[PDB]
């Protein structure tokens, strides 16, 4: 579409980037192989997650782990990405960024989270 799908999460995405960095969102695999971006983007809603600031990428492990186990305490998010094999991998799939923010993009909506500040 004129607008798109990845498109409008990338905007999105990248719009909370800014408040974080050391994180560039150029992309869903490589610019997420620092696992940086999966803590940065929680971070963004759930100021008692976690101090992003107070974080490396030395400890990527608990990065991954961290965002999930914040996002999943503080949302219940899903479980479609296994820190272990983001470790391993250490190359992400826009499918599954895209799908992961996708589940939780929705959870947020409900919540009225998405929905903080109006233009």
């Amino acid at each position: 579409g004129p607008l798109g799908s990845k498109n409008m999460l990338l905007e999105w995405c990248r719009a909370m980037t800014r408040n974080y960095e050391h994180v560039d969102i150029q992309n869903f695999s490589s610019s997420w192989s620092s696992g940086m971006a999966f803590c940065a983007l929680i971070h963004k809603f759930f100021p008692e997650a976690f101090d992003y600031a107070e974080l490396d990428p030395a400890k990527r492990r608990h990065n991954f782990t961290l965002a999930f186990s914040t996002a999943e305490k503080l949302a219940d998010c899903a479980q479609l990405l296994e820190v272990d094999d983001m470790v391993r991998l250490a190359v992400p799939d826009s499918k599954c960024v895209y799908t992961y923010i996708q589940e939780l993009y929705r959870s947020l909506v409900q919540k009225g989270l998405v929905k903080t500040k109006k233009k």
